C-alpha cells in the first residue's frame, strides 16, 4: 500500500518512466465529477501551474493496483529522505518499559518519543541550558501534537480504549503496518518529528548563545531553562511555533522563532511616545535575526478608578494609532491588560494594505474600500480587561475615555503630519511586516480536513481535499501554490511584506513579485498626508456606534444658536438666498462624492438608519438612498446650470441602474423605488429615457407599505394613458383593509395616506367616513400628514428639525399649499420658517438634521437632498410635491 503516499505529479512521473501515457481516462471523469467548489477558472489555473497539462494530471491521477512496475516506485518511496528517517526511528528502539512517563494513550508513538528523547538528553550533555523538567516538557508538546494529529485516523481504525491500543501497536511490524495502512499520515508524522527536533535543537541553541542577553535584558539570574509551555496549535515555516519559556529562577520569557522587524517597531514606539503622546507600554525584547525574545507580559490588577479612566484613554490612543499606520488583524481578544496599561504583545501587523481580492469596478465597491480603511478593520474596535478587586472591569460607562483617546491621537497626528512622514522615511522604508492574506481560522479549517484518515490513505486524495485552496478570489492566485505548500508540509502559510516594495515573501522566503499595485509604504504616507477633520469625525462616528454611545442629533443639539439674531428676508432677497442655500448643499454632497471616472458612477458614505444607526453606502431606497440625491439634482438641473449636474446625474443614473437591488413591489426600496423620480426627470426636463427606464420597472403603511406603490402606479397611467396600472393598484387596493399598519396618526405612518388614496380613486365620501371615526407635527406621524391629506398654527410652527419627514421641509410643503389656498394669511408665515431655516443654516454651516459633523444626512426624508428640494419647489412649483407623490 505503500504506493499510496506518491503525490499526484510523482505518480505522473513514474508512469511517464515506466513506458507509459495512455491513462484509463474513466477515473478523470470519476473524479471530475466530485463535489468541488472550483469554477472552470480556478481548475484551468490549477491544472496549467501545479500540472503541466491535463495530461499529466490524468496520469498522475492512476489508482492503487493498476500500476505498472511497483517495485522501482517503491524504491523510489524508499529512497526519500523521510522514510530513511522512519526506518532510523523503527531500528533505534529499546525493548525496556520503565523510564518513559506512563501517562499513556501515547503508545504508538512510544517509538516516536523514546528516539525525540535521546536527541535531546544527547544535545543538554553539550549544551547544559535547560533541566530534566524541560525535557519532560517537550516531550509532552511532541506527544500531543502527535495525538492531535492521529486522532481522526484513530477513531475509523477501530472499524476500554487500551484493548485496541494494545492491540494494533504491539510489535514493531505492527506498527509498520499501520503506517503503511496510511502512508499519508507516515509522511506528515516524520515531517513533524524532523521540525520538532530541528527547532527544539535551534532554539536551545539559540538560548544558549543569547543567554548573557537575556540575563541582562530581563534581569534572570537562572542558567537554565527548566519550562516551557503555551505552545498554540498556530505553527509556521516548518513547524515553528511561539512558547513561554521558564527559567529555573521562576522568570519566564517568549520565544518568538518568527521574521520581525523588533527594533525598528520599539524606536517608531518611542517616536510615536515623544511627539503623538501615544503613552504605548514598551515591551522588552531581545530581537535576532529571524527570531526573538519578549518579556512576559501578566494581567496585574489596576489600583483605583482613577487609572481605569486612564487604561481606556490609552486603549483610544493605540484604536488611533491602529488607525493611523495601517495595523491590521490586533483583536482586542489578545491586548494584555497590565496594571493601568493596555499592552499589544503582537505588534508584525502594521503597514498593511488591502488583500487584492476580486471586486468590481464601480463607485459603489470604491465606497467599500474607506470601511477597510477605517478603524473597523484594526481589530481593537468591539486577559483582555484591566481587573479591580477580582472584578473585571469592562468599558461600560468608559466609553467617553476611549473615543478622546482616539481623537487626540488623530488630531495631534493631523498637526504633525511632516514630523510622521519624515520619521517613516528616515526610518521604516525597508519595514518587514506580516501579512495575513487569508483568515487563519479558513487555514485551520482546511487542514483538518485534509488530516482525514481518506487523506492519510491516499496522498492524491489530501492533495484533491487541498485543490480547494485554488477557489479563493485571488487577483493574482500564483500565492496559492505556496499555501498549498505550507498546508502539505502541515503548517499555517505565512506571508510577509517589505513595506516599500509590491512583492509578498513566502514561508521559504520565495518573492511573489508584483502581488500588489501600489506599496504599503505609499498607502500609509498618502493616509497620513491626506488625513483632515472630515476624517476624524468618520472615525468617531465608527468608534461612537461600536461602542453603542452614538447619538444621531447630539451633533445639533451641541450648537449655540442664541436668540434674537438675524430676520425675514423680504420675496426678492429670500430668492437669493435659497438659491446659494441650494448651492451650499449641492457642494456638501459633491464634496462626498465617490466617483468612479472609469465606469462613470458615483456613491457615497453616510450614516443610515435600519433599526440601530450604522455606517453604510447608500443603496436604491426612497427614504435615505440615491434616488433622493438624484431627484435633488434633477430639481437643481430644472433651474440651471446643464454644466457640472449633467456629468453627475449619468453617474447618479449608473449607480441606480446598476446595483445589488431588489425587485420588490415598493416605492421605497428596491428598483420600484426609482419610478417617481424618473417620472419627475421626465416630467421637467426632456429625457424621455428615463420615462424609457421608469416602465420598463412597473412592468414587474405609505413607508415599508404598499400605499405608496399604488399611487406612483396611478402616476404612470397618468404620463403613458396605459390604464394597465390603474388596474394594477386597483386590484391591490382592493385586498388592502381599512386599519393602518402602524397606530400612529400621519402620513407615510397612518391613516391619513389611506385617505388620500380613496380620493384618487374618486371614492370619496367613503373616505370621510374613516375621517368622521376617529373624533405630532410631523409628516410621518403628527398633523402635516393629516393637512397635506386635505389647529393650524401647532402644525405650521418651527421646529429644530429641517428635514422633509418630520421637520421644517415637511412644515414648509404644508406652508407652500396654505399660502396658494390662502396667500394673505400664508404666504409671510411661509417666507418666516424658510428665513429661519436659511439664517440657522448660514450661521452653523449645516442643517437641523441627523449625523455628525462634516457628514449630514444625505437622504430624501431625512438629510439634506430633500431640504433643498423643498427649497427649490419653493422656487417654482413644477417642482412636484414629492411628500405625497405627485
Ligand atoms: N510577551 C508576551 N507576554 C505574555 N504572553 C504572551 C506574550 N507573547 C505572546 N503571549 C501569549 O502567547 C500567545 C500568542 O502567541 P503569538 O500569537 O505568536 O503572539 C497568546 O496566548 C499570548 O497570550
Ligand atoms: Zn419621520
Amino acid at each position: 500500500n505503500l504506493i499510496n503516499v506518491l503525490s499526484i505529479n510523482e505518480r505522473c512521473f513514474l508512469l511517464k518512466q515506466s513506458g507509459n501515457e495512455k491513462y484509463d481516462i474513466k477515473n478523470l471523469q470519476a473524479w471530475k465529477e466530485r463535489k468541488s467548489v472550483l469554477k472552470q477558472d480556478d481548475l484551468d489555473y490549477l491544472i496549467k501551474y501545479k500540472y503541466e497539462s491535463l495530461d499529466n494530471f490524468g496520469l498522475g491521477i492512476t489508482p492503487i493496483e493498476n500500476f505498472p512496475d511497483k517495485e522501482v516506485a517503491i524504491q523510489y518511496i524508499k529512497d526519500q529522505s523521510w522514510y530513511i528517517f522512519f526506518e532510523s526511528i523503527l531500528d533505534s528502539y529499546n525493548d525496556s518499559e520503565e523510564q518513559l512517563l506512563e501517562v499513556d494513550a501515547s503508545y504508538p508513538f512510544r517509538y516516536f518519543l523514546q528516539y525525540a528523547r535521546l536527541f535531546l538528553l544527547d544535545l543538554n550533555s553539550e549544551l547544559n541550558i535547560c533541566t530534566k523538567e524541560f525535557i519532560i516538557n517537550l516531550l509532552e508538546i511532541l506527544t500531543q501534537e502527535l495525538i492531535h494529529l492521529t486522532s481522526k485516523t484513530l477513531v475509523l481504525d477501530l472499524h476500554r480504549f487500551i484493548y485496541y491500543l494494545k492491540k494494533r501497536f504491539n510489535s514493531k511490524k505492527d506498527i509498520i503496518a499501520f503506517y503503511t495502512c496510511y502512508p499519508e499520515l507516515m509522511r506528515i508524522t516524520v515531517v513533524r518529528m524532523r521540525y520538532f527536533l530541528d527547532n527544539t535543537k535551534q532554539m536551545l541553541i539559540r538560548v544558549t548563545e543569547d543567554l548573557p542577553s537575556i540575563q541582562n535584558c530581563f534581569n534572570i539570574q537562572s542558567s537554565e531553562l527548566n519550562s516551557i509551555s503555551e505552545s498554540q496549535g498556530d505553527s509556521h515555516s516548518r513547524g515553528k511555533t511561539v512558547s513561554t519559556l521558564t527559567f529555573s529562577d521562576g522568570k519566564k520569557i517568549v520565544y518568538k522563532p518568527k521574521i520581525n522587524s523588533e527594533n525598528k517597531l520599539r524606536d517608531f514606539f518611542e517616536f510615536l511616545n515623544k511627539e503623538l503622546e501615544a503613552d504605548i507600554y514598551i515591551v522588552k525584547k531581545v530581537t535576532r535575526n529571524t527570531y526573538f525574545y519578549e518579556e512576559y507580559i501578566d494581567n496585574i490588577e489596576i489600583n483605583n478608578i482613577e487609572e481605569v479612566k486612564k487604561y481606556y484613554e490609552r486603549y483610544g490612543k493605540l484604536i488611533g494609532i491602529a488607525f493611523l499606520f495601517n495595523v491590521t488583524d490586533l483583536h482586542y481578544e489578545n491586548i494584555i491588560a497590565h496594571g493601568e496599561y493596555p499592552v499589544i504583545i503582537d505588534n508584525e501587523t502594521f503597514f498593511q494594505q488591502n488583500i487584492p481580492i476580486e471586486f468590481g469596478n464601480s463607485a459603489t465597491v470604491d465606497a467599500k474600500y474607506k470601511y477597510l480603511d477605517s478603524i473597523m478593520v484594526t481589530g481593537l474596535v468591539p486577559k483582555n480587561t484591566p481587573i479591580m478587586n477580582n472584578e473585571k472591569i469592562s468599558f461600560i460607562s468608559y466609553e467617553k475615555y476611549i473615543v478622546t483617546g482616539m481623537k487626540s491621537i488623530l488630531m495631534k497626528a493631523k498637526d504633525s503630519k511632516k514630523k510622521i512622514l519624515a520619521y517613516i522615511n528616515n526610518n521604516l522604508q525597508n519595514l518587514i511586516v506580516r501579512n495575513v492574506i487569508r483568515p487563519t481560522q479558513r487555514y485551520a479549517d482546511m487542514l483538518e480536513f485534509s488530516y482525514h484518515p481518506n487523506c492519510f490513505s491516499n496522498a492524491i486524495e489530501r492533495e484533491k481535499v487541498l485543490h480547494n485552496m485554488w477557489a479563493y478570489p485571488y487577483k493574482n492566485k500564483k500565492v496559492v501554490h505556496y499555501e498549498f505548500s505550507d498546508l502539505i508540509d502541515g503548517d499555517i502559510p505565512i506571508f510577509y511584506n517589505n513595506i516599500s516594495k509590491t512583492s509578498l515573501i513566502a514561508s521559504d522566503g520565495c518573492l511573489v513579485e508584483d502581488f500588489y499595485q501600489e506599496s504599503a509604504l505609499n498607502r500609509c504616507l498618502n493616509k497620513i498626508n491626506d488625513l483632515c477633520d472630515e476624517d476624524i469625525s468618520i472615525q468617531t462616528v465608527w468608534l461612537e456606534i461600536a461602542l453603542n454611545i452614538y447619538n444621531p442629533y447630539k451633533y445639533i443639539n451641541d450648537l449655540k444658536n442664541q436668540n434674537s439674531n438675524k430676520y425675514i428676508y423680504t420675496g426678492l432677497e429670500l430668492n437669493g438666498k435659497i438659491i446659494q442655500a441650494c448651492q451650499k448643499i449641492e457642494k456638501k454632497i459633491f464634496k462626498r462624492a465617490i466617483f468612479n471616472k472609469k465606469t462613470n458612477t458615483v456613491n457615497w458614505i453616510d450614516i443610515k438608519l435600519d433599526q440601530d444607526w450604522n455606517v453604510g453606502i447608500l443603496n436604491n431606497n426612497m427614504y435615505d438612498g440615491l434616488p433622493g440625491i438624484f431627484i435633488f439634482y434633477v430639481a437643481l438641473k430644472y433651474i440651471t446650470k446643464n454644466h457640472k449636474y449633467d456629468y453627475v446625474i449619468e453617474c447618479i443614473k449608473n449607480s441606480i441602474y446598476t446595483i445589488p437591488s431588489e425587485d420588490i413591489l415598493s416605492a421605497f426600496f428596491g428598483k420600484g423605488s426609482l419610478i417617481y423620480p424618473l417620472l419627475v426627470d421626465y416630467r421637467l426636463n426632456n429625457d424621455i429615457n428615463s420615462l424609457n427606464v421608469a416602465v420598463e420597472i412597473a412592468d414587474m403603511d405609505w413607508i415599508h407599505g404598499h400605499n405608496s406603490i399604488i399611487k406612483v402606479l396611478l402616476l404612470l397611467s397618468e404620463i403613458t394613458e396605459d390604464e394597465k396600472y390603474r388596474k394594477f393598484s386597483l386590484e391591490i387596493f382592493e385586498k388592502l383593509s381599512e386599519e393602518p399598519y402602524f397606530n400612529f396618526r400621519g402620513f407615510g405612518h397612518g391613516i391619513y395616506s389611506y385617505v388620500h388614496l380613496l380620493s384618487k380613486f374618486n371614492r370619496i365620501d367613503k373616505a370621510n367616513s374613516l375621517l368622521h371615526k376617529i373624533k405630532n407635527n410631523s409628516w410621518c406621524k403628527g398633523t402635516v400628514g393629516e393637512l397635506l391629506a386635505t389647529d393650524i398654527n401647532k402644525t405650521i410652527e418651527y421646529k429644530n428639525k429641517d428635514c422633509l419627514c418630520h421637520g421644517n421641509a415637511g412644515t414648509l410643503e404644508g406652508l407652500i399649499q396654505l399660502a396658494k389656498k390662502d396667500p394673505e394669511t400664508y404666504q409671510y408665515k411661509k417666507n418666516k420658517l424658510i428665513s429661519y431655516m436659511l439664517k440657522y443654516f448660514e450661521k452653523n454651516n449645516t442643517l437641523k438634521v441627523a449625523g455628525s459633523e462634516y457628514l449630514e444626512s444625505l437622504g430624501f426624508f431625512v438629510g439634506i437632498s430633500g431640504v433643498g428640494y423643498e427649497l427649490l419647489r419653493n422656487l417654482d412649483s413644477e417642482i412636484p410635491n414629492a411628500l405625497l407623490f405627485e
